């Protein structure tokens, strides 16, 4: 009986505690027509706060709370019908006024976790694009990998979905926190595993070659990983590269430092299965 009244009172009050209260009431509700309206108002105002003002700990906390609130409402009040509207708000959040990559992307990841793939595509694209909301980017890149395992060929790594994703990913390398790139390089592997036969090979292998040069072992582990799913994924070409790869491994051998060891070992075993004769290069 009170809820509409309580909300308006809190809005007038709108101290960050009031924002918390509003979100708290929205989730704790029996409400719906008002909850929907209230949710909208909360989003608008939070956006104003970020744009003008954007305390940091509190705001991040409120934003994190908002994401959960958004998740709560979306489930209760289906995703496909809401999605159009959801996209518009997120787009508004962009640098004119962050909620975006971190919390929003995380939410999208959750919804992600084939019918949905067409609808999802633009949003996934936004996540990749927002490099800096690095965390946001990492989450999306990670999602692509998860999509690989679930969808497979359906994922359209070989198919339709891949073409947009690969160029977004490629561009990411081209233009951006350094930490994103390693995740990017492994994703290529997952993409490859799914697609099998589709032709990014020249660009990717070359990219891997340059990367093969350093950036901590973080990059190395990632590069080895990308070669490995590429090798399995195809069960197709790559022979030319084997001599570069083993020599990549050779340099690693002299280096004396670990996580890459596991990955390098995994690749060598993979090479043996595909290539066979690669022993000669090893010896």
């Amino acid at each position: 009986v009170l809820y509409t009244g309580l909300h308006q009172n809190w809005a007038s009050a709108a101290i960050s505690e009031y924002l918390q209260i509003l979100g708290i009431a929205l989730d704790k509700h029996s409400v719906v027509k008002n909850v929907s309206s209230l949710s909208s108002i909360f989003l608008s105002a939070m956006d104003l706060r970020r744009t003008v003002a954007a305390s940091a700990m509190e705001l991040d906390e409120i934003e994190t709370k908002t994401h959960e609130d958004a998740l709560k409402m979306v489930y209760k009040l289906a995703f496909r019908p809401i999605f159009s509207k959801f996209v518009e708000w997120a787009t508004t959040g962009l640098p004119k006024s962050t909620y975006r990559l971190y919390v929003v992307f995380g939410f999208l990841d959750a919804f992600f976790g084939t019918g949905y793939a067409s609808y999802i595509v633009d949003a996934s694209v936004k996540a990749l694009k927002a490099v800096e909301e690095r965390n946001l980017w990492k989450r999306v890149l990670c999602t692509l990998a998860k999509c690989f395992e679930h969808d497979q060929d359906g994922f359209w790594q070989a198919p339709a979905h891949f073409g947009a994703v690969a160029p977004v990913l490629v561009e990411q390398f081209l233009r951006n926190v350094n930490d994103v790139i390693q995740d990017v390089v492994p994703a290529v592997v997952e993409l490859a595993a799914a697609v099998e036969s589709q032709e990014h090979y020249k660009e990717i292998n070359t990219a891997l070659l340059k990367h093969l040069r350093n950036g901590s072992p973080g990059v190395r582990l990632a590069v080895v990983k990308c070669q490995q799913a590429i090798t399995a994924k195809l069960g197709e070409d790559w022979l030319h590269l084997l001599p570069e790869m083993l020599p990549y491994i050779s340099e690693l051998q002299d280096d004396d430092d670990e996580v890459v060891e596991r990955e390098n070992r995994r690749w060598i075993v993979g090479i043996e299965e595909k290539l066979g004769e690669s022993l000669d290069s090893m010896l």
